[PDB]
C-alpha cells in the first residue's frame, strides 16, 4: 500500500502466534519488540537509541507476517515502549521511502 | 526520489545555513538534531526514545532544506547521536512510504 506521513505508520504483524502493531521505522537498522514469549534460543544484545542502550535479547530466524507479508529474521525483545519494525525486515517485503 | 532500505538513508540537509546529513525516518514524530547553533529563542522539552528521555531546546519556524526542498518546522536539539528527520517534516516534503 503507500502510506502518507500524518499518522504513525503502524501495521499489523504475527510473530509467534500473536497479533501486534508495530511501527514501520526506516530509521531503525534493527526490528525491537517489546517483551512477549518467544520460543527457542536467544543471545543477549544491547543496542542504543535516543535516550541512552537498553539490554536485548536476540532471536534469529524468527517469521513474522507483517501485513500480509511474510518475513523471516532477527528480532530483538525488549523493553521498548513500541513495536518497532526496521530496516531489516524493511527490506524483505519490500519497502521503499519515496519523495 | 526513491530509496530503498539497503542502506541507511541520510539526505543531506541545510540548517542555520550549516550542512549536515540526516536520517529519514518515519518512526519519529519529531525532528532532532544533535548539538548546533541556531539562532533565537527556544523552550526546553523533554522527549522519550528507547533508553528514556532526553531534554532538548524547541525551536519553532526554523528553515530547513532537505535534499533541495525547503520546509519550515520545529526543530529539537539536543543530545541525540544522530540526526533525525521525522514526520513532522517528512509530511511537508511529501515523503510516503510504499510496499
Ligand atoms: N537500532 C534501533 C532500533 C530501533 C530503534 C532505535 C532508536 N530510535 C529511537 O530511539 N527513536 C526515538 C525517537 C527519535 C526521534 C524522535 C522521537 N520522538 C523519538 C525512534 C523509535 C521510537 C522509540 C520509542 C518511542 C517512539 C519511537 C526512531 O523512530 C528510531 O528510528 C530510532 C532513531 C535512532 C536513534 C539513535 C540511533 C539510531 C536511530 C535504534
Amino acid at each position: 500500500p503507500q502510506v502518507t506521513l500524518w499518522q504513525r505508520p503502524l501495521v499489523t504483524i504475527k510473530i509467534g502466534g500473536q497479533l501486534k502493531e508495530a511501527l514501520l521505522d526506516t530509521g531503525a537498522d534493527d526490528t525491537v519488540l517489546e517483551e512477549m514469549s518467544l520460543p527457542g534460543r536467544w543471545k543477549p544484545k544491547m543496542i542504543g537509541g535516543i535516550g541512552g542502550f537498553i539490554k536485548v535479547r536476540q532471536y534469529d530466524q524468527i517469521l513474522i507476517e507483517i501485513c500480509g507479508h511474510k518475513a523471516i529474521g532477527t528480532v530483538l525483545v525488549g523493553p521498548t515502549p513500541v513495536n518497532v519494525i526496521g530496516r531489516n525486515l524493511l527490506t524483505q517485503i519490500g519497502c521503499t521511502l519515496n519523495f
